[PDB]
């Protein structure tokens, strides 16, 4: 019954075309009786940093510090930074996962990076055997909404910034699907600072339209050909 | 005609297979006679967030803030925080920059990925125009010197993670190409948690022993041809 949202937002301005993109998901998502929680990073503080802070109590070894081992170690016995644990209740009860955010070095803004680095640990996440189609957050759907400063040309095979596919393997493939997830199609919004009002308005507005009918979706197939084949 | 050398490194523990990879890169480049510096960001605490912190001075438009605009400003003004006017002063020295790491969700831990959100402003890394062979790093070199969880075989094109360039892709070209660096070959240890003594000894040594003739080596063709082939 109903569906559960978790939007991951990495902006600083509310008045930003992030923030309008974030604002017309929960307006939309709302209206249609769906669930709806913002995990708004900048807000929040977040801490982007691994650290041996992200353990509470003791460590397995405070001799050497290997965080992947500390981390999954602390996943299984509880004892996780209260900053982590929040994070992985809302993904846990998520039905869909969508990160907003403006492309910084093709790739994500740090403080997002950070909240994939220290809240898909191991365990929760992911794990020797659950990983890819078997990722422990299978039958979840994840959803990058990214803006850019380059045009669509630029982003092009022959391009100069290559096809936008290309950046979004490490995100699609080496971390969502990875983790499980099914991966609906990026929704990518270029240059909007470039942009006019009418242009703007029209990538807004897709966003909100394409919302409408999420649920009714196919995941993409996260594969190295669809990143890469023809 | 000597050489200045400046390694961001990121790792939390000196004891780690990255720390003993950023330590023989110190020792051999120095017995080499060259100028070192690192940076240490956990070290260092470095802050990863692009906030309106990182401004100090008046701000262009302090109704919608705008990273980019006010960093870009900030630069040209000499108003951005000191922490990153102190990374710009290695970097602008530096002939060779190598990037120490463990692969975080096929990329760079937040703490690094912080630093080239931070620190490659526009006005110091790249002017618009001005940038990938017009960057305003060119003439420098960089390298990433990269390790994983992963074995080699995963990381080949029909291994499950896909071929190890396709993760090399944001930051060498979105990010150092970008930025104007001619980028040398990744240096990539696969794999040492699982490698027995002996093979990661090895993995070591080969590092410093490419290090003993990397001043000449040329740079790859950071095209997407060298990252996807086809
Ligand atoms: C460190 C860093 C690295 C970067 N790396 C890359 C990169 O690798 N590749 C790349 O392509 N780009 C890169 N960029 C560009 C960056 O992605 C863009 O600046 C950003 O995505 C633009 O959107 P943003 O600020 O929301 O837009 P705003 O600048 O917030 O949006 C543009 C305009 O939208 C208007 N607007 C707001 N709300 C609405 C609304 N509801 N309807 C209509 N208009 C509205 C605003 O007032 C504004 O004038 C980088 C930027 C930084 C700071
Ligand atoms: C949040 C997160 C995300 C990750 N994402 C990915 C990913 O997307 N893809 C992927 O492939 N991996 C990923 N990993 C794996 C991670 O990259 C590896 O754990 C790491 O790179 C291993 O190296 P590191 O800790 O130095 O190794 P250590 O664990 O530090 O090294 C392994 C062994 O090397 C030994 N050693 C150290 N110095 C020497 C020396 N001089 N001679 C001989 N032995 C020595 C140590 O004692 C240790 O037993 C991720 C990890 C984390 C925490
Ligand atoms: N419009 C572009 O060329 C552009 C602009 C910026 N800018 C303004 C912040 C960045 N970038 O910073 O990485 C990257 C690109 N990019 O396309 O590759
Ligand atoms: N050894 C591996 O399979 C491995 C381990 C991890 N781990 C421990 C953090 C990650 N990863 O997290 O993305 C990725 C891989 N990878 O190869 O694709
Ligand atoms: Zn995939
Ligand atoms: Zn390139
Ligand atoms: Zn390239």
């Amino acid at each position: 019954a109903g569906k559960k949202v978790l939007i991951v937002y990495a902006h600083q301005e509310p008045k930003s075309f992030n923030g309008s993109l974030k604002n017309v998901a929960v307006d939309e998502l709302s209206r249609q009786g769906c669930t709806v929680t913002v995990s708004d990073l900048y807000a929040m503080n977040f801490e982007p940093r691994a650290t041996d802070k992200d353990i509470t109590g003791t460590l397995s070894n405070p001799e050497v510090f290997n965080y992947g081992v500390e981390t999954h170690e602390a996943y299984k016995q509880r004892s996780l930074a209260s900053d982590i644990t929040d994070e992985q209740k809302k993904v846990r009860e998520a039905d869909l996962v969508i990160f907003q955010f403006p492309l910084y070095w093709f790739s994500v803004p740090a403080i997002l990076k950070g909240w994939m680095d220290r809240v898909l640990c191991q365990g929760f996440a992911f794990d020797i055997p659950g990983f890819y189609d078997s990722g422990l957050l299978q039958g979840k759907l994840a959803l990058l909404s990214v803006t850019t400063g380059g045009t669509a040309e630029m982003y092009t095979k022959t391009g100069v910034n290559g096809d936008s596919r290309y950046f979004l393997w490490p995100l699609q493939h080496g971390t969502l699907h990875f983790c499980g997830f099914k991966v609906l199609a990026p929704q990518i919004s270029f240059a909007p600072e470039i942009a006019s009002e009418e242009e703007r308005k029209g990538m807004v507005a897709a966003w909100s339209q394409r919302l409408q009918t999420i649920w009714k979706e196919e995941p993409i197939p996260c594969t190295a050909h669809w990143h890469f084949g023809q």
